């Protein structure tokens, strides 16, 4: 029985408790919770009722609709740091291509390295550099179904052009343009955060801001042929030297995803 | 029992149905097995009847070519898979269990010099290992002194002569064009790189970027044998860092009559 | 029971043997074990017998009279040990009270003024593992015991940093002692030329397999850090005795653990 089929399992336990099977999924990164109220008529799920998902350390997943889209949110994610590999982090993407979800929003608050970035403000994420997935902790690694995507995946357009404007557009529509940018996001393993030797580094590779998450996950969701979008909430500022509020950011965040999954429901069921 | 003691147990295993020991080894990497045609009076024996063998359709092939006796791996392992660097690197333990001396690695690989088209070959002259900087080196665990050096030196991984070989037999057989020199880069895979990440490979000096051979250098080195790897470079990035069979089967060709010519200049120095 | 409960209890069983509890720690690295025999009126106790941890020996002692712990001999990556693994002893010199440590190794020298012999006083590092999938600090993490997020702006105290530079001075070394930027890799073959070149890309100044872990860790114990390489060898621009080094470490160690007890 391989993850696949483990998340085909998962999934069809979580459908018996389903009227429609969600199409857009949400995953809601630090302190961004609230989006998950966001969802009207919810069945709530707590993670640790949830056959095979990995064991947290109290996360819940959300179904129920927002602007007329069935969604399925997740209140918390897993990382890295945490213990769990990189296929086990991201077992709950591939939950979700089980489940019949086609978008993937995701966020997560991260550390601003763009010398115009000031905490409080929003990152679209236009690509990634995913570094344990180039050493030695990638999320695909081990045996691959042939029927359920490619064993040599492109991660060319990871993160959807036009998800990404749809982005842009809502912030400047919501009247955060000055506050909202677009760039790279760097996944490092965490928990510590880096050296200042290390950061420059990361500055040297081209990232725009650093977390610890986001990138496996959208390596998986993407092959398993789904659209992805990530917004980072740059809560934090690394200075020139690289060395180194919620309450609005979640209202800002909650407001931004809404708008997007509304000019969303012209490109997907219902 | 150390992975040295088990690979002289399945090199031992082999032998018993083996007339000449081999003394030169080849790796066919991926739609280069053809190769192994070439190996003339050919026991053939399935990886899963080896004992020891990590499991994968990989076949070993015990031969002759231009009155060299050889040992033929018809298909690799790699970290992707879920086979930690040591074990799949397990297979170079046995060639040198073997008596193995010289071993030649090829692959399939995208190529990132802006001079390399799609169906060049590439000489590799260093490599670039990232997953073996970082938390899974093929030689990570107890070393057997007697073996070789608990901190082997990679400052000439690929024997310089062997090259030598390999470039005039590439000119010798029409290919100069078609062949060049340069450093490989090895990834885990089994997701291509982003953009992005493509651009820090290139920063970093990689002319082609594959998931393997890398590990297996470094642990043949280690065990006192001499290298030597080729590179088809199957698919070519762009600048901006971004049927089939009929490239394949002349790509074959041509490889395994390099390989052949290859193996004539060294049966002079054995 | 978390790593940091098991360090407690290693600890507690040591202490059933100590009169004073150490306030100094030290790490002896590649060679550098004679530092050890600095201590006075020290216990020994090899790590074989120790609970917990994984011919290398742990002495209490005391030196300029301050008590310390020290290790002669640590644990690396690349013997298989995970990185929480390799950096228990540093969450037992947390639980035994430790309040200092000052951590030695042998390095290369990638920075071109550097000499075989020279010592690199560490300022800052990269280390490679811990940013990809192997983290010392990979786990679940004890609030009460540090920070599941953990700063490393300053992994290296600059005071500790300036008692070393100025006791090499003071000892007439202050030509071959440097400070500057040490990397860790995982090990234990050392690196190609290319990769070398990379390292240098990365501002790295010594390339070495430990110490890195082992200061995240004691740095998110709230312990302070200063680390002091040896360089060994040196790596040519193409990218390609110990008994000396041992008396002039151990003479610097001493001089800076003298520096320390005055202080406050």
């Amino acid at each position: 029985m391989t993850d696949y089929d483990l998340a085909k399992e998962t999934a069809a336990w979580l459908n018996k408790q389903l009227q429609i099977r969600p199409v857009l999924g949400i995953v809601c990164g630090s302190g961004l919770g609230k989006i998950g109220d966001s969802l009207e008529t919810s069945i709530t799920v707590a993670y640790s009722d949830i056959p095979n998902f990995p064991v947290g350390s109290a996360g819940s997943l959300i179904f129920g609709s927002v602007n007329g889209v069935s969604c399925v949110c997740m209140k918390g994610r897993f990382h890295l740091y945490e213990g769990h590999t990189a296929a086990r982090a991201t077992f709950p993407m591939r939950v979700f291509k089980a489940l019949g979800v086609k978008i993937v929003v995701l966020t997560n608050a991260a550390g601003g390295l763009n010398p115009s970035y000031r905490p409080g403000d929003f990152m679209v994420v236009r690509d990634h550099i995913n570094l344990p997935g180039l050493a030695g902790a990638n999320p695909l690694t081990g045996p691959n179904d042939d029927t359920e995507g490619e064993r040599f995946p492109s991660m060319t357009s990871v993160y959807d052009k036009t998800l990404r404007k749809y982005a842009i557009s809502a912030a400047r529509e919501l009247g955060m343009s000055y506050a909202t940018h677009e760039g790279v996001y760097c996944c490092v393993n965490g928990p510590s955060f880096e050296t200042p030797a290390e950061c420059k580094i990361l500055r040297l590779m081209g990232s725009d801001a650093v977390g610890m998450s986001t990138a496996p996950e959208t390596i998986v969701a993407k092959h398993g042929g789904m659209r992805c979008l990530a917004v980072s909430l740059i809560s934090n500022v690394i200075a020139s030297n690289c060395e180194t509020a919620g309450e609005e950011a979640s209202a800002r965040m909650t407001a931004l995803v809404k708008l997007v999954i509304e000019k969303i429901r012209g490109e997907l069921p219902r």
